[PDB]
């Protein structure tokens, strides 16, 4: 007989990919809100699995799904996802990848400029109904160091040559043509901190790795240096932050990312609740175009899997 | 015998400039709080007067000046200056042009970020200890409008398309060329309104003359166009503006400039308080390095306007 794939979609997801699944004729069950328990009484069931991320495709989870073949996450991550296990039992993983770059490069450069300028202060008073001048820092003429020159580490270097500043740039790997290329200076961990007036990180790293940015990288550090964050929290020890901060050195840290969102430690309130200290809401993927891009990608990148499994 | 030149502050200034003064030998009298009444009462004897924005140099308050030769605005502008009265009497009047570009230049930017990601409401929602996210709109391969392609609209095109943003740009003067050399192009007021996802203002106007925003280029606007606005509040007709915005056609309305700061007419209070409208405390100036350079600008060309008279 003709095998019916079978996907399971455990999230609210965005109806572009059900749709296309069922215009091609896939069996799609949409459980936006299945539980835990559900899921591993009937895992077993399917050839695809879709998840966003309040679903978490663990060891166990994968074990159970004896006829997965596809697991598509409909993100810019693979977090949730058991990626080693996956490997083991050669199921296909795909989601996004760089979806969201210009979106996040672009409030990276919003966030440096709100810090810079206390912004956030200045439309507080507005909204008030006082309209008091606030005095932050030019950033034209300075140097920014772009920790990890990735796809949005690379952009941001542009728009900050742009802007007038001096671009250096670090990343583990090689970058120092790349760097090149866009007027930037590939240069030594240490190099850039102990010259950028401006630090951006980009970094990709693990949870349970030490943070790039400690207290030897703090103490490096120019004095009134503006750190922006769009990356991972890991990347810097908090509690040195908050101790820099306090020591006066460090005129601001803007970030999208922060360690508990919303905090709960007592170190983490404190870092919150200061004034250098300036925080969205982990928004950095959160635009109409870019999660558009997220759906349309993870769509295509599943279509491209079954196909080449056969079943479409 | 030999003139002793005589030079009146009024405001509190940079001592930057009273300093150089007084290394020089001139005779400064450094009254930062002298009333408008006492100011006419013995303005008549000095050369060189000194005004940041609180005291107001009148048509009546330079004739009392018989004595005058040179007038010094600590500020990037002339508002507060009878510039005709004061070129009928030959008085040179000097200040710092063009010393905030680059603050003013990324303060724009900031604001078409802020604004685009709804940036303020996410940062109030973070400090409240809400991590909600929010969504906006991503700006690469946007097209973006500069209306007044000066100083400041040169540099903020030049950020843009780096920024991945296709750049139009419109000013009365020609600008042809000055365009082309920065992969922007010319084009009419109307082809830069149907064609822009943002409109950046950036031009200089009288007080008295009417907004260059007003309804027929609010009517060919694009549909959920953001304007960002560092110039002047009268380029733009502020009800025509609350018009469209309650229309729900003007996505948001990012501003460092108010027709009143702070507001004092009801349709100006709807604004300010509408979601859609962000605003800075007129804060584009406002940073050490610019002011610093408004200090020494104005300190040279004194000192430059004093030698060609022989003073020193
Ligand atoms: N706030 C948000 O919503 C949001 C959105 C998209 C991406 N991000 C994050 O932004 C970061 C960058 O993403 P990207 O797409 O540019 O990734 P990328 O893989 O293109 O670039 C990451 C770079 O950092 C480098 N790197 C890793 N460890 C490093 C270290 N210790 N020192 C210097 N460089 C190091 C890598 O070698 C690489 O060149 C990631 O952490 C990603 O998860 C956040
Ligand atoms: N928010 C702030 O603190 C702050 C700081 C500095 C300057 N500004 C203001 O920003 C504006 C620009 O300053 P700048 O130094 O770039 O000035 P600029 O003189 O260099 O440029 C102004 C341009 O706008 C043009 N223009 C005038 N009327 C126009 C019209 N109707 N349509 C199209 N173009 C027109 C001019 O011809 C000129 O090219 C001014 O209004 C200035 O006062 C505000």
């Amino acid at each position: 007989a003709i095998y019916t794939v079978k996907a399971l979609i455990t999230d609210p997801i965005d109806e572009i990919l059900i749709k296309t699944l069922r215009e091609k004729g896939i069996q799609v069950d949409y459980m936006p809100e299945i539980s835990k328990e559900e899921l591993l009484n009937i895992i077993g069931n399917y050839d695809i699995i879709v998840v966003r991320s309040r679903t978490k495709v663990t060891k166990d989870v994968i074990e159970k799904g004896k006829k997965l073949k596809i697991i598509a996450r409909a993100g810019i991550g693979l977090d949730n996802i058991d990626t080693e296990e996956a490997e083991k039992r050669n199921i296909k993983v795909v989601y996004a990848p760089g979806a969201s770059t210009d979106s996040a490069v672009e409030l990276t450069i919003g966030l440096m400029i709100a810090a810079a300028r206390k912004m956030y202060t200045s439309m507080a008073l507005a909204k008030s109904g006082i309209f008091k001048k606030i005095e932050g820092l030019e950033l034209a003429g300075k140097t920014i160091g772009i920790v990890g020159f990735g796809r949005i580490g690379t952009k941001v270097g542009i728009i900050a040559n742009a802007m007038g500043m001096k671009v250096l740039a670090y990343d583990i790997l090689d970058i120092r043509e790349k760097a090149e290329k866009i007027n930037a200076k590939a240069v030594s961990l240490e190099e850039l901190l102990k010259n950028s007036d401006v630090i951006s990180l980009h970094v990709t790293v693990s949870k349970d790795a030490k943070p790039i940015i400690d207290y030897p990288q703090f103490e490096l550090m120019k004095d009134n240096v503006i750190i922006v964050n769009t990356s991972r929290a890991v990347a810097v020890n908090g509690k040195a932050l908050l101790d820099y901060i306090k020591k006066g050195k460090v005129y601001a840290y803007a970030t999208d990312v922060f360690w508990n969102e919303p905090p709960k430690e007592e170190w983490e309130l404190e870092l919150l609740k200061h004034e250098r200290v300036i925080v969205t809401t982990h928004i950095g993927a959160q635009t109409k175009e870019a999660q558009k891009r997220v759906a349309e990608m993870t769509t295509q990148n599943l279509l491209n899997a079954m196909k080449e499994l056969g079943m479409i």
